[PDB]
């Protein structure tokens, strides 16, 4: 009712949410399941202080984030439902002439590239909101 800092086993606390640095070769749909059965979701990134942090963690050879093109013209949302406000796209990204480049992936960098969604990634990332200790 206090602090927010709270994560379970595995997961690294930052701010008022928990991350969980996953690993093993999952296409970006198998990546999504992989997080929301284990109570988390691809993770959702709303600021470059959370960015920071997730470059600090990042796989070397790519990892799948939470974002992905709906409505399949240029439209990009997090898993969550949250819109795009903080972004952290590479340069020239997202491509508007890449047709099936709907998943994105956060490279080595922290910079963001559209993908492939059967593309095979050795990293993923998941989070959810910490639990807090009372006063």
């Amino acid at each position: 009712g206090f602090v927010c800092n709270t994560c379970p086993e595995k997961w690294i606390n930052f701010q008022r949410k928990c991350y969980y640095f996953g690993k093993g070769t999952k296409q970006w749909v198998h990546a999504r399941y992989a997080c929301d059965d284990m109570e988390g979701q691809l993770v959702s990134i709303h600021s470059p202080e959370e960015q920071d942090f997730l470059t600090k963690h990042a796989s070397h050879t790519g990892s799948w984030i939470g974002l992905r093109n709906l409505d399949l013209k240029g439209e990009f949302i997090w898993v969550d439902g949250s819109h795009v406000d903080y972004s952290n796209w590479a340069p020239g990204e997202p491509t508007s002439r890449s047709q099936g480049e709907d998943c994105v992936m956060m490279r080595g960098s922290g910079r963001w590239n559209d993908a492939f969604c059967d593309r095979k990634l050795g990293a993923w990332v998941c989070d959810r909101l910490a639990t807090c200790t009372p006063p």
